DNA sequence: GCCTTGCCGGGTAA
DNA sequence: GTTCCGGCGCG
DNA sequence: CGCGCCGGAACTTAC
DNA sequence: CCGGCAAGGC
């Protein structure tokens, strides 16, 4: 159960959210585990209880916070436990078995895809990220293509190919 | 001639 | 998305 | 005194 | 993220 559930929520982290080291004012730390998120609802009701899913599973004592924002809400794990279990599998990303790679893949493309479903695009500025995400795609059988989309921001597209799309859909989003 | 996809500019949602 | 701020508890 | 959880949100920019 | 434009192939 839970390496699956796993692999998915690092993908929303990796791409709506982040994990953060932080020093405050002498000499104070904290470690930040974070999904932001437009819909409160989706927060709620999808994302926070397959954390708390996972924050129960790893006996770690932090809790869930929402926090509201100015543009989006911020779910938020304070756990210096939870912050090294994703770092530490981040790390580690080239060693996920196929079970990791579909729930990470299905992660990215939640937070960041075209969810248009016209076209089938990943958007990232990490283009090592998306050329790992590409090799995964190809050994299942999913052709695709990196190219820079953006000079300005030097944002990376992973644009899949229409001649996969039944195969992408099935295998990664259902 | 239709589809795919590279390219790029605006602008919310991170 | 990121890192500032203000709290608090703990050895 | 040094570190780590809690709650907020201003500030900045990648999708 | 979105979505219009257009250039490259069957
Ligand atoms: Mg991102
Ligand atoms: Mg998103």
């Amino acid at each position: 159960n839970v390496s699956g559930i796993s692999a998915y929520l690092l993908g929303l982290i990796i791409s709506d959210g982040g994990l953060y080291k932080l020093k405050y004012k002498g000499n104070r730390s904290e470690y930040r585990v974070v999904i932001t998120q437009k819909s409160e609802n989706l927060i709620k009701q999808h994302i926070a209880p397959l954390m708390q899913f996972l924050i129960d599973e790893l006996n770690v004592k932090s809790k869930i916070q929402i926090v509201k924002g100015d543009t989006r809400y911020e779910l938020r794990v304070s756990s210096k436990k939870l912050y090294y279990y994703f770092a530490n599998m981040l790390e580690r990303i080239r060693l996920f078995n196929m079970r990791e790679q579909i729930a990470f893949i299905k992660g990215l493309y939640v937070a960041e895809g075209d969810k248009t479903l016209k076209r089938l695009r990943i958007w990232n500025k990490n283009k090592a990220l998306l050329e790992i995400v590409s090799r995964w795609l190809n050994n299942l059988g999913v052709r695709n293509t990196i190219h820079l989309d953006d000079h300005r921001h030097g944002v990376y597209v992973l644009n899949i190919s229409l001649r996969d799309r039944i195969k992408f859909v099935h295998t990664i989003l259902s």
